[PDB]
């Protein structure tokens, strides 16, 4: 036979089955120091009671139809794992018995039971084990909830079949809850076990793609030491990450949630999968300080019309089928039954004590468990009606269902597809999987009760396109059971506008640091990479935030510094016309004819074109006015002091009148020595950029030097023969003294333009104009002055008549 | 009973084992009334021969010794895997058949008893075993399965190994890589038991060196057309020239079949130790492909008779090995009796080269040895027991008559035994054996084309951390031809004078080179971050150290102040000459006609006015400062004083008390001026970047103008004053002179306004200096130079009638007119 504790009856077609009727067995390493004796199991599981006598009833309610299968019942024999792989193996090799006998020739009582189909394992390593053996004799096992993507592999698992999904989808929708909540920093956890690694992997690899960095990553046990769990809660302890991702089961979780809440660390945002979102073990009163808030996947349910009411028929007396209600009664009602703690007497009430047997709201793995039943009762209906020459076999031949083999029900089993009671398809695919929704649950807290509950916030809809597949309903969700705020879980604080990300050398590419951009350029947006050179005509603002125009420098007019120097040119323009109007008001009295009276009047129209000349280097620098700010001054001026050369003593040694030929000899010069440089090399504007960053200049740039030379070496040489003629005869009395002030006047000339020579070398901006204009009217009144004011002081001042005769002019 | 073929021999105790003879099975399915039936094995593997050859040999050998079980023989039952798991759970289906009637209580009645089984292969066969063979308690000891999973000892109680686990050759993989400085790999594993955890063991430590990886991809023996051309994609699609690759042999050979029918060159190939000595990767056809490859192997050991005791197969005269006959018929390519041709019992074996008989050195051979010694040395320490010595219960001692499984794998767990090498064999907790590595690298042989095997290095796993690699870089080639180490990085290195960027979206190995702006710098390779060198320092032009701002000033040292200092002294050795001929001619008449205690005090001042030149040269510091300009105020205003009173007043010695209040009237403003607003040094930095210039700040300009503005007051009053006297002749028209000099003031103190306006800030100093020792020339030449001359070049013209009225002129003599 096999294990002693069992639930069996006798059909015309053995199904057998597995559950976790215990969460474990008992520690003890053996020392091998006698013969090792059979294993003991510890912590009885009413929830894995309620999925047997689901599959019980399942099968009850197939043989009470005659639709289904008529004049032929069904059996059963089912076992208990522990949630262990050689309890597991003892219960399938007396599966596999007689098909065994045959295969390796051993001939012995001859009335073994075959088994046609095995219900699995719920966990993904037992019934790994348990399908290395069903394999070899082709036996179809159906799993109510592994859920590996390993055994998605038909080269290596020959007959498997799941009616759960497989745990690609939710970890994908992992990912997507992480991406939907606007974080970066995650901590994971996985069971070290066939369940957990290749789930917490295909989280990994979904991860990297969605620029999500994980800080952590470790693995747990049912059986770790202790020395393990303080490695894994120091390395939770020392990370900044608040969001933790979690696969595993409720046994393999539940001595490091024990070691987290006995050091009260609290603020964690807890992502379960499935197998511990809804579990007992951890879902726990004095645990909600930890696990408050916990956001975790969930099945769909599904409807089992009479099974409430045959989940209250239970008793140790009356379920002769059923070994396992013993020790359901002695756990229920911590009695000791007495076959013929208090004693039992077989009359209490099973709604007297709530444990999770009929405390439900939802039937999720219960369903699943019927399902499995109902598809294999209807690839063994597929075999009942077929119809010959239509059959899945050779030359479309039928099966016999009276001597059926475990391979046809398989091969039938891959055919399958049926309508359930709730009226949707049942279909597996090449795989043998099958697929789902999925519904996304919140822990919270009961205010009738004090326990937790289950609150639905969101779905999962697997048959809709990638990146549309999560809905949430944010506004159901508490988070750590009692905030409203959404809560942040990234590893550095955004940098603003105005800064830019730098590295962090050993550290991933999550966390960075906020540096401030550059003088010169800006941050438009939040967490900027880079900083963006601003362009040629603009300069970054103080705040870096953006970028304002620059300023642009010309000595200009409306400002009170041009206002000043526009006044003092008008005074001196106004201070010609009155010395013009004083000569040509009196041009028959002695002392202008006396002097040459047809040669002062282009001298006074020189002076009336030099004080003119120098409104050319005020305001803005346009094209038209670098090219004339030096020939007009040169020129004018250069008129002026040939008229003070030719009405010199001594200097007219040698047309119809001789004097404006020299006049015209000297103008002449400049005349020709402006119209080249004008025609081959014209100066131009020219925008400065190149002296300061924040402002720009409007200069005019001169496009030669050598013309310039010789347009200020030809005036400097008639001054300076103009200043040796005069000296040489400076103590003549004739003319009032003429030639001592016009050696004044040169003499003013040489002191001005030899004292703005630093200006130049030095200035850089504004200031070159200035000096210009300066020095252009300081020059020009000076000569006007030393010339004239002489002779307009004895011609109309207090020495009016007096001093005004022909004999007193040459004495 | 069991499978058909089989190496059997029978005797007191029986062993197990389980051996590769085949690499797989063909592929088949679609049970359209297939009662489906066993299926086929394909690919003969003769290094799997010689590995159940070795199982046999020591056996023999220890029936054989006398020392070593003495009147007690061992047996053997050895079935065939084909490297899967199906065909080793029917095998072992046979081993546990005994037992299996114990518990089940459901024969032949003929059955034998398995004690020890020596162990499978792969993983993923010696997981599936062991799940089976620890329901029963017999120990099971493997000779190649290296995956960690098999240490839990909570699910696999009765396993032990005789090679190490695959930890220290993941954490070896990221020294290598971490030794030729590359950080920008991709990762290729087998998707089983042996694959997976090394290559996660892998991940971490990787991950913890700072060594990005950019692909991971899984393959299989059964990877269908479509997933070899997606890893192929993502191979080439990629820039790591490095792919660390956890695979046996069978599960690589399609992916290398499709890279080496494309020309995909250029790779660094990392082998573990399973396919770094493939015969089905290491062939001729493929070295443009995986030339070049470093792999790991485990230590060689000696078995001293092995080679002629292989060397004596034979298909008829091999009685207990059916496995035999298969391989005189795949060896010679012939059939044997009971198209290929015919065989004959006639050939020599040294003549086909298969892998067999040539080899260099035994590595999983000598482990399938010490997996068999073990077991025999247990056995022997039960026979040698002592009554109150033994491991059970009061001290008590297993029966070797009667032997149970149980009782031998608890002396196994106690084992210590010495082999033939003389080294020590112990099994810790986990069940596991340590051990070296020994470092290869793929070569091409010019004598024949084949592929050797070179040793490069070693991996010592008795030393500490860090210190456990050694590496000879002068015998690898690189890609079978090369003698330079490839470049595998993500991105170039960033120089002397740059950082890093971030690139957004791809990892922290793959970054940009920034050049560092004005005003700061980087000296190392890889920076990160530029650094601000601190104040009055500025960068290069190559931004990569950064230099000392000069300071600016006008310096004593510089030639510059060199002369102006030879001015000043000039002007202080010309006035003292002029003191001492005045002070030897006191009573002559031309001197006590111009009040001769003026004339001594007025000297005294314009000394000062030189000496006040002296205060504008040097860095300029709090105390210098504060005392550069009211020294000049005071000295020039004692001169101006000294000038104006000399000439006559009749009303308003009583005359020095006008001296007196014209100096004492900017006194006072002096003091006040350095009681609420004095000035100060200033190094003023806005200006140019690279330059510091070193200045004064002069408290409040307001006080200044005042001062500057009395003395011109002063002098232009007294210059009005002269004027009106300027045709009086006396004192050799000493009224004139002094105009002149006023003149001189004035114009030198206006004609430079325009450049103490243009350099203020950085050359002012220069400038003011330039003045003063115009304007005091001025004054002592215009004065004090006229009378000199009669003093002590002319004797006998400094008569009373002279100062009276003068005959000659000279002025100098205007320099005799030169
Ligand atoms: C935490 O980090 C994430 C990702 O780095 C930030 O989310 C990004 O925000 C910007 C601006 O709104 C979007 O353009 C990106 O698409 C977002 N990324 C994702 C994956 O959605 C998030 O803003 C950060 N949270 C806080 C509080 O700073
Ligand atoms: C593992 O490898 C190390 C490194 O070669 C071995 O240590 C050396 O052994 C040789 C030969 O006995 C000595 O000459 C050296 O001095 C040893 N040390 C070093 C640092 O090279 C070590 O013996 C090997 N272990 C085993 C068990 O073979
Ligand atoms: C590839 O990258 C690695 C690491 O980013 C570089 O290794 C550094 O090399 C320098 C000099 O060779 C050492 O000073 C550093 O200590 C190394 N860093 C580490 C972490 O080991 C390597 O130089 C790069 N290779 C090339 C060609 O640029
Ligand atoms: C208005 C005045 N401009 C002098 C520019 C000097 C300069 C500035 C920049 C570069 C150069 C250089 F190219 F010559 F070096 C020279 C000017 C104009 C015309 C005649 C003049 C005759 C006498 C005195 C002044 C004259
Ligand atoms: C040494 C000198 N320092 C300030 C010169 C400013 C200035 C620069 C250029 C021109 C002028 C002036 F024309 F206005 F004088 C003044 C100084 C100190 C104290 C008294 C002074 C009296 C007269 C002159 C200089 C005086
Ligand atoms: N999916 C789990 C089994 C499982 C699902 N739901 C559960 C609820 C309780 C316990 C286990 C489970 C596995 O693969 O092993
Ligand atoms: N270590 C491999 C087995 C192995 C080691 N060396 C080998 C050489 C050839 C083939 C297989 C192997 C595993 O765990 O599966
Ligand atoms: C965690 O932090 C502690 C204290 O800073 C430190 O000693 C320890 O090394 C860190 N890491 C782990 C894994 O405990
Ligand atoms: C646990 O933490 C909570 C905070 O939520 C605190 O109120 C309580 O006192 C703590 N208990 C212990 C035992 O530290
Ligand atoms: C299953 O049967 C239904 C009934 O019409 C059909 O619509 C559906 O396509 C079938 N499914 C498969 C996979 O053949
Ligand atoms: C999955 O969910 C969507 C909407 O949430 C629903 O329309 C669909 O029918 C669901 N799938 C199944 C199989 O019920
Ligand atoms: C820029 O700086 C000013 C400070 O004057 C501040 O008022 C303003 O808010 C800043 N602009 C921003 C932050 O966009
Ligand atoms: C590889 O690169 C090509 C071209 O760059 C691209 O079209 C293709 O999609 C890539 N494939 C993969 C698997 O990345
Ligand atoms: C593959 O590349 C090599 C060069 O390394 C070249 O010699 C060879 O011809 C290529 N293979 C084929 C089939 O062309
Ligand atoms: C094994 O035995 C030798 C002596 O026989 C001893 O030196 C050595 O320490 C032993 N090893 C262990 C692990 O006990
Ligand atoms: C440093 O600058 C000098 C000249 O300024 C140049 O010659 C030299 O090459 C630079 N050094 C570099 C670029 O490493
Ligand atoms: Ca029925
Ligand atoms: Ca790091
Ligand atoms: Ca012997
Ligand atoms: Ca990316």
């Amino acid at each position: 036979y096999g294990p002693d504790q069992r639930a069996q009856k006798k059909g015309d077609i053995i199904l057998g089955g597995l559950f976790p009727i215990h969460f474990g067995v008992a520690a003890k390493d053996q020392d091998l120091k006698s013969r090792p004796e059979s294993v003991e199991c510890i912590r009885y599981n009413f929830r894995g009671f309620r999925w047997l006598q689901a599959m019980i009833f399942a099968i009850e309610e197939i043989n009470s139809s005659p639709a289904l299968l008529p004049n032929l019942t069904l059996g059963y024999r089912i076992f208990d794992t522990c949630n262990t792989v050689s309890k597991a193996l003892e219960a399938t090799l007396s599966f596999v018995a007689q098909n065994k006998i045959d295969s390796l020739n051993l001939d012995c009582s001859e009335h073994i039971p075959s088994t046609i189909a095995v219900v699995g394992a719920t966990g993904s390593g037992v019934s790994t084990a348990v399908a290395n053996l069903l394999g070899l004799f082709y036996i179809p096992q159906v799993s109510y909830a592994s859920s590996s993507r390993l055994l998605s592999n038909k080269n290596q698992f020959k007959s498997f079949l799941r009616t759960i999904p497989n745990d690609e989808h939710q970890a994908t929708a992992m990912a997507d809850i992480i991406e939907y909540f606007r974080w970066n920093w995650v901590g994971t956890i996985a069971a070290d076990d066939d369940y957990g690694r290749p789930g917490i992997e295909k989280f990994r690899e979904e991860a990297e793609e969605r620029d999500i960095c994980i800080d952590f990553s470790e693995l747990i046990s049912q059986y770790s030491d202790e020395e393990e769990i303080q490695h894994v809660v120091e390395v939770i302890q020392n990370s900044t990450a608040k969001v933790i991702v979690v696969f595993s089961s409720g046994p393999d979780l539940e001595p490091l949630i024990k070691e987290i809440v006995r050091r009260n660390i609290t603020g964690k945002i807890w992502l379960a999968s499935e197998a511990w979102a809804s579990s007992s073990l951890i879902a726990m009163p004095q645990y909600f300080h930890v696990v408050g808030g916990t956001i975790g996947f969930a099945l769909k349910a599904g409807q089992i019309p009479g099974f409430r009411e045959f989940l209250k028929k239970v008793h140790p007396r009356k379920s002769v089928h059923n070994g396992f209600a013993k020790e359901f009664w002695e756990e229920t009602f911590n009695c000791h039954l007495q076959e013929g703690r208090p004693l039992c007497t077989g009359d209490e009430n099973i709604s007297s004590v709530e444990t999770p047997y009929i405390d439900y709201t939802h039937l999720r793995i219960s369903y699943n468990v019927y399902l499995a039943v109902y598809s294999i009762a209807h690839a063994l209906q597929d075999i009942y009606t077929c119809l010959p020459g239509r059959g899945l076999f050779t030359n479309g031949s039928c099966a016999d269902i009276k001597k059926v083999e475990a391979w046809q029900v398989l091969k039938h089993l891959r055919h399958l597809n049926f309508t359930n009671n709730m009226g949707e398809q049942v279909t597996f695919d090449e795989c043998g999987d099958l697929v789902g929704n999925y519904s996304i649950i919140n822990w919270h807290l009961s205010p009738e009760d004090g326990s937790i509950v289950f609150k639905e916030v969101g779905y999962y809809n697997v048959y809709a396109k990638k990146g549309e597949r999560l809905f949430i309903n944010e506004e159901k969700i508490l988070w750590s059971g009692f905030s409203r705020e959404v809560p942040f879980s990234n590893c550095s604080r955004d940098c603003l506008a105005g800064t830019r990300k730098g590295i962090i050398e050993g550290e991933p590419t999550c966390c960075f640091e906020c540096v401030e951009c550059p003088d010169g350029e800006y941050s438009d947006e939040t967490d900027a990479s880079a900083c963006n050179k601003c362009p040629d005509d603009f300069w970054s603002n103080e705040n870096h935030t953006s970028c304002i125009a620059k300023e642009i420098e010309f000595l200009s007019w409306t400002e009170p510094f041009g206002i000043a120097l526009t006044l003092f040119a008008v005074l001196g323009i106004f201070l010609t016309a009155f010395v013009l109007g004083v000569f040509i008001k009196f041009r028959n009295t002695p002392i202008v004819k006396a002097t040459n009276r047809e040669l002062s009047y282009l001298l006074l129209f020189s002076l009336l074109c030099c004080f003119s000349s120098s409104l050319f280097f005020i305001g803005e620098p346009q094209d038209w006015t670098c090219r004339l700010r030096q020939p007009a001054f040169g020129i004018s001026f250069v008129l002026c002091i040939s008229c003070i050369l030719v009405k010199t003593n001594r200097v007219l040694l040698v047309g119809l009148n001789l004097q404006f030929l020299l006049v015209f000899l000297c103008t002449f010069m400049q005349i020709v020595i402006c119209v080249i440089w004008l025609y081959t090399a014209p100066p131009s504007s020219y925008r400065n950029q190149e002296l300061e960053d924040e402002i720009i200049f409007i200069t005019c740039h001169e496009g030669s030097l050598m013309a310039l030379g010789f347009l200020i070496g030809y005036t400097c040489l008639l001054a300076a023969i103009c200043f040796f003629f005069a000296f040489k005869s400076r103590k003549l009395p004739e003319n009032f003294n003429e030639a001592k002030f016009i050696t004044f006047s040169m003499l003013i000339f040489f002191i001005v333009w030899i004292s703005f020579i630093p200006a130049y070398a030095s200035t850089y901006g504004k200031f070159v104009s200035a000096v210009e204009v300066i020095a252009i009217l300081a020059a020009s009144f000076g000569l006007l002055a030393c010339i004239f004011f002489n002779k307009i002081y004895i011609i109309l001042f207090k020495p009016s008549r007096n001093t005004i005769e022909e004999v007193r002019c040459s004495t």
